[PDB]
């Protein structure tokens, strides 16, 4: 589909079994999701933007579900104020901008 | 244009007569740039990011051409990252998401 940019584009994602709201966000390197109790082996990690960096957990090769549209990729958890999908992702979904 | 994500989205902007390089964010309700000079008021406001809140300058109704796309609106000048192209001038621009 098309999303404008009048309001956050906002989506529905599936990922470890659980249905969450996040960001398409093409600013975003990586994906950055909020705590989650994922399975698995994980490797510390931290992440910069405005205010500074927090402290995340690297999770690999997870399974993510946006709009329909299935990707599997690295994906970042921790305290994260906004659950955000990174270009890591938006790539594989076939997510371009447009003007 | 129609820009894919594997790479950064950067793009070439004019601000104040200067040219500058900076990052289509979906992600990012504003406008925000790196400290430079504008002529005229501006107005101190805080804005908040992944890592917490920075102190910004805030320029109101400032032309902006974003490739080849010309805005007039908020820009926030201060210690960003990266200069990042935000809703409130990715949709003057016309941009959308689509995938
Ligand atoms: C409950 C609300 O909490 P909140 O208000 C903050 O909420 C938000 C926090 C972050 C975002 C997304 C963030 N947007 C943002 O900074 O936008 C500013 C300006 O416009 C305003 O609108 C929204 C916030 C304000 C960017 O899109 C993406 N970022 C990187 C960019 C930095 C500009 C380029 C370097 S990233 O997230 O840092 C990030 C993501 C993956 C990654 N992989 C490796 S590095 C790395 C870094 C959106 C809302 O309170 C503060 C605690």
């Amino acid at each position: 589909p098309q999303i404008t940019l009048w309001k956050r584009p906002l989506v529905t994602i599936k990922i470890g079994g659980q249905l969450k709201e996040a960001l398409l966000d093409t600013g975003a390197d990586d994906t950055v999701l909020e705590e989650m109790n994922l399975p698995g082996r994980w490797k510390p990690k931290m992440i910069g933007g405005i205010g500074g960096f927090i402290k995340v957990r690297q999770y690999d090769q997870i399974l993510i579900e946006i709009c329909g549209h299935k990707a599997i990729g690295t994906v970042l958890v921790g305290p994260t104020p906004v659950n955000v999908i990174g270009r890591n992702l938006l790539t594989q979904i076939g997510c371009t901008l447009n003007f």
